[PDB]
């Protein structure tokens, strides 16, 4: 267990969907040699949010995979989540800064790694509901892990989707059509969101070309609030889609579009996605 009082703040790391994450030193000997860790805490520690956060903790805790940020422990008073600190930040920021000097062999290594993290997630009947480069952490040049399980849901035994009311703030531009119209979330809607993560990676996080900027362009920048969703549904219903990023290999663009399939059952599995992505990296390499 970790004791609250030995956590020494160093710096903020970031805010996610409902909390905050700090860089801290667990230094129980006060001589300043202790382990640097990542720490999550609730900004608005409601009784509602406190349940979801402990639910979040219990999900992370139960997930052990090379491509899923490690759980280390909790602190009691209100709860704090202790996690491994990954020094390179979010993939969104790392790729944005180091643009294009990250070649395609690298993007596909991360892609592969993302796929495997999700395949295992799904093996435990969990649905992330927020797969996005900003929620993916970089350990080092050669490793990313999936993180921020704040919006994750377990499937019921006999259902294969999870229907949510009442929705909080929602990454709509990553949402598959049936999540927007019906609030059905599933392994399949995470696969849709994975297609957008792949789009993100191959745009190198150019800000003019992000999903929000581009979907907003397509439906009209004049669309506001609730209407954005109305027009997005219609757009997606008619095969309005994010364009192929400048320079994107062709068989990477096909993976994107296969994921963004209105027909829910016709989307690839992560098992097939991981195989496919690894196959492309083989031939690139030779
Ligand atoms: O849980 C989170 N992340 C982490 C778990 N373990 N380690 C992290 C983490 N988040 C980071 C955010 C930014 C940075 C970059 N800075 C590191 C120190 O020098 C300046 C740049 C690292 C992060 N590690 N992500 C929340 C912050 C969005």
């Amino acid at each position: 267990q970790f004791e609250e009082r030995h956590l020494k703040f160093l710096q903020q790391l970031g805010k996610g969907n409902f909390g905050s994450v700090e860089m801290c030193r667990y230094d129980p000997l006060q001589d300043n040699t202790g382990e640097v860790v990542a720490v999550k805490k609730l900004q608005h520690s409601t009784e509602e949010h406190l349940r979801d956060f402990e639910r979040e903790i219990e999900i992370l805790k139960s997930l052990q995979h090379d491509n899923i940020v490690k759980y280390k422990g909790v602190c009691y008073s209100n709860l704090k989540l202790i996690m491994e600190y990954l020094p390179y930040g979010s993939l969104r920021d790392y790729l944005q800064k180091h643009k294009e000097r990250i070649d395609h062999i690298k993007l596909l290594q991360y892609t592969s790694q993302i796929c495997k993290g999700m395949e295992y997630l799904g093996t435990k009947r969990y649905i992330h509901r927020d797969l996005a480069t900003r929620n993916i952490l970089v350990e080092n040049e050669n490793r990313v892990k999936i993180g921020d399980f704040g919006l994750t849901k377990v499937l019921p035994q006999d259902k294969e989707y999870y229907k949510v009311k009442e929705p909080g703030e929602s990454p709509i531009f990553w949402y598959a059509p049936e999540s927007l119209t019906e609030s059905k979330f599933s392994v399949a809607s995470d696969v849709w969101s994975f297609g957008v993560v792949l789009y993100e990676l191959f745009t190198y996080i150019e800000k003019s070309k992000s999903p929000p900027a581009e979907f907003m362009r397509m439906i009209g920048n004049d669309k506001q609030g609730q209407m954005i969703v109305f027009h997005l549904i219609e757009l997606l219903k008619n095969n309005g889609r994010l364009p192929r990023p400048d320079g994107c290999p062709d068989e990477i663009y096909m993976i994107m579009t296969e994921c963004w399939n209105n027909n829910v059952n016709q989307r690839p599995s992560f098992r097939d996605l991981a195989l496919r992505v690894d196959q492309i990296r083989d031939q690139m390499a030779g």
